[PDB]
């Protein structure tokens, strides 16, 4: 299926995703990663949660986790949304075929009938495909509010150099085209 619901399951969450990142970095087995989360409980609280915000940064290398882990708080998050793109179709598309052209009006904006129409879109390009559409949505949003994209108004986000070199760096033409759209 090209569009699935598991980017709903949580927004960037930088400061969970620097720990994970941590993880990542250091090295760990998988029982190890587990009983890290969930026993030791090192974002100091779930299981499901902690598996998408790692699922989206193992999309991506050690540069990018030692991003998000050492750097700013602006070049983190934008590090974390990239891996978001990298790790849902169903927000890159978002991004890509929805919010870019918004960018075209005068003072663009993006009100929710434009997330509900894009859903209707995806249904009709991918015969595959309540509370989770509700939760679904919330969360785009709230991803957005997060990276500074967004009354609904719009304003153009400049992504980080040390982000863009990395992202070209690993060839990311799909990420790349989705995360600068302003």
């Amino acid at each position: 299926p090209r569009y699935k619901a598991d980017i709903g399951g949580g927004s960037l969450k930088l400061p969970e995703s620097r720990i994970i990142a941590g993880l990542l970095l250091e090295g760990v087995t998988e029982d190890q990663w587990r009983h890290a989360i969930e026993v030791e409980n090192v974002l100091q609280r779930a299981k499901r949660q902690s598996s998408l915000m790692r699922n989206r940064l193992e999309t991506m290398g050690p540069e990018l986790w030692q991003m998000v882990r050492d750097g700013s708080t602006q070049v983190a998050i934008q590090a974390v949304f990239a891996a978001a793109i990298k790790h849902s179709t169903l927000l890159g598309d978002f991004l890509d075929l929805v919010v870019r052209d918004q960018f075209r009006m005068f003072r663009p904006d993006l009100p929710r009938k434009m997330w509900d129409q894009y859903l209707e879109q995806c249904r009709n390009r991918d015969p595959l495909m309540d509370s989770t559409a509700n939760k679904l949505a919330d969360c785009v949003y709230r991803i957005l509010v997060e990276v500074g994209y967004i009354t609904y108004r719009l304003k153009s986000v400049r992504i980080s150099g040390e982000v863009m070199s990395y992202l070209r760096e690993n060839n990311e033409q799909y990420v790349i085209r989705c995360i600068q759209v302003s």
